[PDB]
């Protein structure tokens, strides 16, 4: 649990695209404590509302016909967020890459450690706000 670091595990199995996020609360909300005031209350609500749009946090090509099947959000109060997302991509052959928008929604994240398991290969890469491409 390192502030500014986010864990990203992507699994691709047939039409199943599963992405899991482990993010410190400092990255997602801007602080890991109980909301002191209304500003912080809004920060938390904005975050939680953002976390249920993995289709905004991960740019999936329309051609891949990716539909959201699962949105799980776990907040543990330090403080941590786990999000687990499942897409069913009816043209998964056309999902060449994912362009993560994480750094745009949560700019206090500096690096994501991405693990990508597909039918063909495991691969790792470190992402930043400028290098957001994941190849499948
Ligand atoms: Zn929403
Ligand atoms: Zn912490
Ligand atoms: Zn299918």
């Amino acid at each position: 649990h390192v502030h500014g670091q986010v864990e990203l595990n992507i699994a691709q199995d047939g039409h199943d695209l599963l992405l899991e996020i482990t993010a410190p609360g400092a990255d997602v909300v801007g602080f890991e404590h109980a909301p002191q005031d209304d500003a912080q209350k809004q920060a938390l609500e904005k975050a939680l509302e953002t976390l249920h749009h993995p289709e905004k946090l991960f740019a999936l090509s329309d051609k891949a016909q990716c539909e959201k099947r699962e949105v799980l959000i776990k907040h543990t109060l330090g403080g941590s967020f786990t999000a687990q997302y499942q897409f069913h991509c009816e043209a998964v052959d056309q999902l060449k890459q994912i362009d993560t928008q994480w750094f745009q929604y949560f700019p206090s994240t500096e690096k994501i450690q991405a693990n990508v398991l597909t039918e063909k290969q495991q691969s790792a890469l470190q992402l930043n706000a400028k290098q957001t491409l994941i190849k499948l």
